[PDB]
């Protein structure tokens, strides 16, 4: 097997909840700075509230839910990896701001992980990242990333960090 990066990879479709749909899922930049061009990297609180940068992840702004679909078929995938969280470039400006009621994996229709399972009331801006370390079963054919805005969708900078396939086989 060999590991491959989300972001190196192309996404049959990619929805997000900020208004202007002229902006775009980001590949290795959160949402708001890289549709702006800027060079912020994707940046989480860690479990023990430490700061870390990443090289490689998605970004993308919550919706109802905003979806990311990857087309895994006949690719062999075995394993996803990624943090969870909402970006620090994010601004909690009030209560309103950055809360994230879930974020699912889902595969072939069925949630195959949720934040619902250990964050019955979402993610805010101070959570720690949540690390995702998961099977994925035999044969299987889409894979999405969901992430479910609430109320609002205002600071929902939620980032894939580090977010990786491993797989036996190619895309
Ligand atoms: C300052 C900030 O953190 N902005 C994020 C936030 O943006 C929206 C809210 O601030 C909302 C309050 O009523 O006003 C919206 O105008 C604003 O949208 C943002 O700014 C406008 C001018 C456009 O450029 C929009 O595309 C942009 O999103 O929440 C969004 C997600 O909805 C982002 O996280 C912003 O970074
Ligand atoms: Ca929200």
């Amino acid at each position: 097997s060999r590991d491959v990066y989300l972001s190196d990879l192309d996404w049959l479709n990619a929805t997000h909840g900020d208004d202007t749909k002229s902006k775009i899922v980001q590949k290795n930049h959160p949402f708001t700075p890289g549709n702006n061009n800027q060079s912020t990297k994707i940046s989480l609180k860690m479990e023990d509230g430490s700061i870390s940068e990443f090289e490689k992840g998605l970004g993308t702004i919550a919706g109802s839910p905003s979806t990311i679909t990857y087309d895994i078929s006949g690719a062999g995938v075995t394993k996803f990896f990624s943090y969870l969280g909402i970006d620090r470039s994010a601004n909690p400006i009030n209560e309103q701001y950055a809360k994230v009621d879930k974020i699912e994996v889902v595969v072939d229709g069925k949630v195959i992980y949720s934040t619902i399972n250990q964050f019955p009331n979402g993610l805010t801006y101070e959570t720690p990242a949540i690390k995702v370390d998961l099977n994925i079963p035999e044969n299987a054919k889409r894979l999405q990333l969901k992430s479910y805005a609430g109320e609002k969708t205002w600071g929902d900078e939620v980032v894939y960090a580090d977010a990786k396939f491993t797989a036996k086989g190619d895309f």
